[PDB]
């Protein structure tokens, strides 16, 4: 069996927080400074008790709506989150049966970020082309909103909550449908995108509830996301031009083959620099986060459902997927959608 | 390429919890009556400061020394664990780097418990032959030490801390060395294995500070661990031997060309009554926690790993690896070691 995407769908939750609500909040800040600098005008944000796995289970119900897959198929489910329900048990269990999955279906959770979606790809395929699945639903979910300080701009400004549901299943053919990959682990990276305090490394103390001012005017504490911005794009700068270059030596791929370079949505100025040095022409580069901003984990799918809504995603279309993020950790793929 | 196991290594801290120490603490509970209820005489305890990341870290230093695989040749990690360093990033992100593993590797975390380590060998047979990865590092890592209460017996006599490494390695033959699976999921089982109160589900609040104490005379809060026995039992005895009359009837092989049946270590009690009910030999049926405890997740490796050591198993054996518990989570699997 060969492992193909048979469907998407993605969920933004209802709360909106737009630049002009958050040039309010940041006299240094204004609606026309943010949109230049991150091309994000809008991001959605969970409600103060709704999880990660909320907006996954929305997003699942949404694919079984569209009609290619439906509950009673899903025999694995992976869920990549980095805002779990419970330390323990794992999500996904709770979401196999909130779904209505049969109870034969394998579960788990996984935490990566940025880099999740095409690290979930490697093992829904792994999955079904061993035959230990015919139908993995891979969900993505994330909710840095709940651990963004209210007054570090740096970081609410990019981020927005958001899910999807994935079907990746067994399909046949004689045509490598997911593939090949190209991996990427540098954990030196760690402390540039880091939640510091609150699990098993750091406690929360007295310290870590310590707000502190940056020479930028950013306030946070331990408790809260860190991201050293230019650090995070030094790292992406020098490790996805270079990933995607070593993915086409490696399928032995005429470059001009790829119809499509869909990469994860940092924000349109690190996708612009990223463009630029790859030599790659707009029309093959979508930018598409405007009004959903960087989703963590769900910027690819979000974009493939984007791609496929405003008709410039078809099948047959030759794909290279990237993921680069929090870890520091990357991932590359290709794909005939 | 075919996915093998070459080698495993186990880890244990060095801190002893004793029955003895045990029945100092709970005078209610003499060593005698936990020895007696559990068939646990001592467990191994992780440093105040010291993480699961940390134990998988000398489990996996321990593989390197003893000479199958080099952190050179890893290239990709998986670190099952539920008790990891931070919210973000991923636990194995910075195990590659602290191990010297390269950064062409891929790294991922995987929240499991008790049924862990089979799916991560589904996991890692995927990423071996789909091409993938050639050498996967599996970790297995729990510090369930951390979230007990001190006086909840019922809990603190069973639990022991510990790590695994397991190399699956690429091999060339005829011959399925890991696998086939089977795979089940059941949230409605998530109340009765639980850690509630702590991440995003329920932050910490002074409810969930709050110690009330059981009809057993077992105190603990929403932020330790709560295990319903009773519950957990009656799922392992209806799932676990059905599991592996399931795997027996997908594979098309007898019960009696099983070797050795090699189940997660819940405790002595857990595993007599599982083995009545299957009807297997003592022979084939090793009980190997009275020293470590029940370490959730590391306990197949690390059955494995003593069985090696007191020669009882040896390459050509034909196992089924059985894993249960939170989730509801459960998998098997047939090996040819």
């Amino acid at each position: 069996p060969r492992a193909a995407i048979a469907d998407i769908a993605g969920h933004l939750p209802e709360q909106v927080l737009t630049n002009d609500v958050l040039a309010q909040l940041y006299p240094d800040w204004p609606a026309e400074k943010i949109l230049a600098k991150t091309g994000i005008r809008e991001r959605r944000i969970a409600a103060p008790r709704e999880t990660a796995a909320d907006l996954a289970y929305e997003a699942a119900r949404k694919l079984f709506a569209q009609g290619a897959v439906g509950a009673d198929q899903v025999d694995f489910v992976i869920l990549c989150t980095q805002a779990p329900d419970y330390v323990l048990p794992t999500s996904a269990c709770m979401l196999q049966h909130r779904l209505g999955i049969p109870t034969h279906a394998g579960a788990l959770d996984v935490n990566l970020g940025c880099s999740g979606y095409v690290y979930g790809l490697s093992l829904a395929k792994g999955l079904v082309e061993t035959g230990a699945a015919r139908c993995v639903l891979l969900l993505t979910a994330d909710t840095y909103s709940k651990y963004l300080h209210p007054l570090d701009k740096s970081v609410r400004t990019l981020f927005g909550d958001g899910a999807s549901a994935t079907a990746v299943i067994a399909e046949h053919g004689e045509l490598e449908r997911i593939g090949p990959f190209v991996f990427g682990t540098d954990g030196r990276g760690a402390p540039n995108l880091i939640v510091k305090a609150g699990l098993f490394r750091e406690p929360k103390s007295a310290d870590s509830a310590r707000e502190h001012e940056d020479a930028s005017g950013n306030v946070r504490t331990d408790e809260h996301l860190y991201m050293n911005g230019a650090e995070v794009m030094a790292f992406s700068l020098a490790e996805v031009p270079r990933a995607a270059d070593r993915l086409l030596a490696l399928a032995g791929e005429p470059r001009e083959n790829i119809d499509c370079f869909v990469l994860h949505q940092a924000n349109r100025f690190m996708l612009d620099a990223l463009r630029k040095k790859m030599k790659i022409p707009e029309h093959k580069f979508p930018v598409l986060m405007e009004h959903c901003g960087n989703t963590v984990s769900s910027t690819l799918p979000l974009a493939l459902e984007t791609m496929r809504a405003n008709g410039t995603l078809a099948r047959g279309m030759r794909l290279m997927l990237l993921g680069f993020g929090v870890g520091y950790s990357w991932a590359g793929c290709l794909v005939n959608f």
